[PDB]
């Protein structure tokens, strides 16, 4: 059952101290890197939404880092994902990835910032290798609650995209999970 | 795999058109029936919290009814639980049982009203026979999302009690699920 490290674009294992852009290998329209953005009509003082660009010719994605629970980043393990940007203090809260409350309109939960690090709230994610090529993010929210007969009593869902206000919003999906790669800086 | 009906205090199968108090067989301090109550400092125009009384000598619980997805009420099936009381219109929304957003303080979700009937939001519950005596409520929120490898891709959690502002608040628990019986009116 030996823990396998997640790996970057260069093949080198993922490192807590490093920074990575979460990139697609999608060509053209199918490409687009993950970035921090303002949410459609957000009350939030900072940008709090989690998006990807629309085409590969879009700007480079926002860097993020990974904070595991141990000292290493393995596949299939709870961890936190935090945009790594310099910032004004009000905003430092709003870099940590989080899964939002059920959005009735979309019938699922969107990814946003202002999560917390090291706690069993909405801020937990997993990395897993894609059924195709590259990696998939899962959200395992509510690990503080027993998921009856679920694997390890946890509820997890694959992360995908929904189109909110014509952008690409990262949300929980059931199929077509976002395939990603991690490209060190 | 033959569907089994849930049963009332008299032994008679549970009926959609009927009303029931959700009662405990707890003696004295251990007793207390489920009722509709105002939530600690609620912004809500109506009472929106789901409570049980503190002792068996407390008043009779609030009647509720069950709205299945078929025409029958079986164990282990998604359904809606709605307080059955006459009401002013503003409030008719706030009878349907619902599971709230993660409450960070309690580290779980509380039961409240203003859920919806017939949709895969936070308003879904299951009835199951208790490992002890009587029945347990489960909440299966988020059935619109695949729970990876979970039973039937659903996330479910047992319903219990937490002490909020010194009352008994129905919430999602991991152990000591509330044992209940359904007593027709």
């Amino acid at each position: 059952p030996l823990p396998k490290p997640v790996l970057d674009t260069n093949g080198k294992e993922l490192n807590p101290d490093s920074s990575y852009r979460i990139i697609s290998i999608g060509r053209g329209a199918l490409g687009g890197d993950v970035y921090l953005g303002k949410s459609p009509n957000s009350d939030a003082p900072c940008p709090d939404g989690v998006f990807r660009y629309n085409s590969d010719v879009g700007p480079s994605g926002t860097p993020v880092r990974f904070i595991p629970l141990s000292t290493n980043i393995f596949e299939d393990q709870l961890l936190n994902i935090q945009f790594n940007i310099p910032t004004v203090k009000l905003c430092v809260s709003y870099t940590i990835w989080k899964v939002g409350n059920l959005n009735a309109y979309f019938r699922t939960m969107l990814l946003e910032t202002g999560g917390t690090i090291g706690q069993a709230d909405n801020s937990y994610f997993k990395i897993v290798k894609s059924s195709k090529i590259g990696y998939n993010l899962l959200s395992c929210p509510f690990t503080s609650i027993i998921c009856l007969r679920c694997p390890e009593d946890q509820f997890c869902a694959k992360v995908g995209v929904v189109i909110q206000n014509g952008k690409r919003r990262l949300a929980l999906v059931n199929e077509n999970p976002l395939d990603v790669l991690f490209q060190e800086v």
